[PDB]
């Protein structure tokens, strides 16, 4: 069973001070929206990218054959963020093993409407994306103190001599590694990752 968190620990655990961090290409589910997470299209997203990856993973326990499956513990939530958290642009995303091709997101797509029918998956997309250099740091707290990590990982970008990507191309990235429905804002421990040149 692939669990990305314990294979590749670098890219989700890293310390509370900044790292320089190469991401290689990842296999991804993705969907586009904007606005408020408490919003209905943040929460139909997150719905959507969860039903899909879970179709795919429990479909060990089924009749399909998908070439290359092999089971896969559902990697954390991440989200690209861009653009009042009503004017906020997102891509949520769910990380997915490389087997999993357009062809398996078309049949996990009919498999959930069938299985799944008030889930639209519609919007749902797979793309591989190298992230490419960076600098993360985690983040512990309250997304209102997230400045002081930002800031720190500025500093550490010109003592390094690293430029700042951070736009609407290559985009702030959060990687959740806490439920805020379940948790309170203290204790929250998120990823912040910033593209580097």
């Amino acid at each position: 069973k692939i669990d990305f968190k314990k294979e590749e620990k670098k890219f989700y655990a890293p310390k509370r001070k900044p790292e320089r961090i190469f991401v290689p290409e990842m296999n991804f589910l993705m969907v586009d929206g904007k606005g408020d997470p408490d919003g209905e299209e943040y929460q139909k997203a997150v719905q959507s990218l969860y039903a899909i990856a879970y179709t795919i993973k429990m479909s060990k326990m089924g009749e399909t054959r998908l070439d290359g499956y092999s089971d896969f513990v559902v990697p954390p939530l991440e989200g690209f963020w861009w653009s009042d958290r009503d004017a906020w642009l997102w891509t949520s995303i769910l990380r997915q093993p490389d087997f999993v091709t357009e062809e398996v997101l078309e049949w996990a797509k009919e498999v959930a409407r069938k299985k799944k029918p008030d889930v639209d998956t519609s919007r749902v997309k797979l793309v591989r994306f190298e992230e490419g250099e960076c600098v993360q740091m985690m983040h512990v707290g309250p997304f209102s103190e997230a400045v002081h990590t930002v800031a720190e990982m500025h500093q550490f970008m010109e003592t390094e001599g690293l430029r700042n990507d951070t736009g609407a191309i290559r985009k702030h990235h959060l990687i959740y590694l806490s439920d805020p429905r379940k948790a309170n804002p203290e204790k929250m421990k998120t990823i912040l990752r910033l593209p580097v040149s």
